[PDB]
């Protein structure tokens, strides 16, 4: 038995540099506003590995009424409580600028770090909006992330 | 053999409330302007059930173009759907439902979406997640324009 | 041994159709900004497979800085990648495409979209899907400003 899940997650600029997406701080001219670490990768693929395992996603496990890198590893920590184990990950970050390939190996390193997995088993990639849409226009960055896990 | 699907939809709103959304009346000061009821998070959730049978999509199965589909329950589309799914030898693997929306409040609607989609589908709870996000007031969901909805399925033949 | 991937591609209207979609030349009364022939659909498809596979995307894989790509077919990009991925010891799953447009219509396109996906993956077309879904006049799709297009893939070792 194998099962599958989306995550999805968006954050605004606001403020200073730089962001951190995968874990990884890009430099940048803006930071992104947020309650957390504003990590837009880590959320998104957190989503993605609960909505597999049937748990939710981190609104109702880690109300932002009541860092990323940790809600990942405590999610992650029950969906294996729970009995799966990782199949693989992709992500695809969806951003104007700042340019993300340079930093992207990188963040396959934490993100199999935080998994506890081999680094052939996650993918992280960039895709622009050509100026279209709030992130076309550098409003935020959005993130996606596919995960599969088997039983 | 197992296959892979994912579906997405919008609705605007407009009109009065309430909304319906994984089948579930959700008050609001608004409604969602829709051929059928509106229910963008089943649609999305018919589109990766039929992208992973490899069986079209529900514009091809239910055309707004139509004045039969006008008002439809979308459950009863997910239903019709999910007849032609199994009829071509499938079951549910699991499905994800990922609701976008600034507003209103979807975390306490969830329980009772996830009892009707699993009753539709004849599943069990354990096999259907539904989630929601927002997109931090930016773009056409941030502005409280409209909805969206993602979704991914797997099957099993 | 199953693997996932997922891609997203975008881009704008200007000039004069017609569009590429799916390999398929497609009448609209304006055309695709790209470097390439701007086909969203091959481009999702593309980073759906490369990612599956653990390979990267597009944007590494074929650079617009590069000339080389000037005007390529992406359906050439397609294969080229679905190559590196079988020299890999991957095989297809299946793929399901998601294309976000207010228009031009896709839906007659489809059939023959399956064909060329097909054939470019080796496979049989009960493994490809493609749908087609609007945002409702919402968003830049929605306003006509250009395409959007989704795609995932199951691959096997
Ligand atoms: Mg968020
Ligand atoms: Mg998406
Ligand atoms: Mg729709
Ligand atoms: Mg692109």
């Amino acid at each position: 038995a194998m099962r599958i899940g989306h995550g999805f997650d968006v954050h605004a600029f606001g403020g200073e540099g730089p962001i951190i997406i995968g874990g990884v701080r890009i430099p940048y001219e803006k930071g992104l506003l947020a309650h957390s670490d504003g990590d837009v990768a880590l959320h998104a693929l957190t989503d993605a590995l609960l909505g597999a395992a049937a748990l939710g996603d981190i609104g109702k496990l880690f109300p932002d009424t009541d860092d990323s890198r940790e809600l990942l590893r405590e999610a992650w920590r029950r969906i294996q409580a729970k009995g799966y184990t990782l199949g693989n990950v992709d992500v695809t970050i969806i951003a104007q600028a700042p340019k993300m390939l340079p930093h992207i190996p990188q963040m396959r390193v934490f993100i199999a770090e935080d998994l506890g997995c081999h680094m052939d088993e996650v993918n992280v990639k960039a895709t622009t909006t050509e100026k279209l849409g709030f992130t076309g226009r550098g409003e935020g960055i959005a993130c996606e992330a596919v995960a599969l896990l088997m039983k």
